[PDB]
């Protein structure tokens, strides 16, 4: 695309009752001096979907070159119950949310 | 739903080469103070330059929020989103303008 | 200065019980994708004490050139209630808050 | 008090050529009814002063008890550098900055 940050989120896999396996991808961060000079801090935050004031941060890393990858496992979730989740650059850019339920237990 | 807050983003209307209609709705805000509304966009090609289509307060939803853009570079393109309190985000929506 | 963003706020003045006056300068602002100083946005935006998320925007200006200042009037407050204000630059840099209570008639 | 978030930030102290003990409190934090038990996020983020678009994370909790302390000794920093640091709730709110330099030696 014609913008210089580009964020692709995947969904959810190895969707238990309590846990989930979380990804996306910085596909883009065109590099300029200054603000877009040094890579970026990626970030892979989730929530419950109830209570989108209160994330958890599954995974935060410095990265400079693309396209670059983040993941996690994220654990101690309840049953039954829907989430969703984003990755963010620099705390300002953000994918696209995804979403998905555990399964009951 | 599950969420609390929901915001939908519609595509581009009324495109010319220097001016556009966009516009969005806050389709849920479970609550009366309400909540700000802001319709931002920025040439897609420099996402750190937003500028403020429009920004309002409602307390009943769903609430629409809407405008024309105007003095924009023709064969450019824009993208846009709906905004609750500086903290909730629509997805983006992308338009081109016409060739003049 | 090392910082490549400087903003600063003023204490808000012509306090009545329903409007107010509100003002800041971005002192400096040092970026480019290219070699030519890029623009920023610069708002100024404000809130009722008691309820800090419902931020709303008195004044959103585009600036290239600094320092810069921002100023508005606000309008329609309640009175004997307090609000703060901010000037953030590209929604992502906040000056310091400032407070101040309209008046009670 | 009227606000209902207070986040106060403290000084850096420990200051070496390559480390610093940086730390904060939200005061008060106002639950809603309905998600009273839940809690927020509360981060430590810091920076070179020089290019403040790009974070660390040092520190990352999730807490529904207050006043909430938060602290991280950062290290492998630069010699004679310049950092700033703050507290943010939800990746919202922020407390004011601080900035502080490493030692030469």
């Amino acid at each position: 695309s014609v913008s210089p940050v580009e964020i692709a989120i995947n969904p959810a896999s190895e969707i238990t009752a309590t846990s989930a396996f979380i990804s996306g991808t910085v596909t883009k961060f065109e590099q300029s001096k200054g603000f877009y000079g040094s890579g970026c801090n990626i970030s892979l935050l989730y929530w419950e979907a109830s209570n989108p004031m209160h994330v958890k941060v599954a995974s935060s890393i410095s990265k400079k070159d693309f396209p670059a990858d983040i993941s996690a496992t994220i654990k101690d979730l309840k049953p039954h119950t829907t989430y969703q989740f984003k990755v963010t650059v620099n705390f300002y850019f953000s994918s696209s949310l995804q979403t998905f339920k555990t399964l009951a237990l």
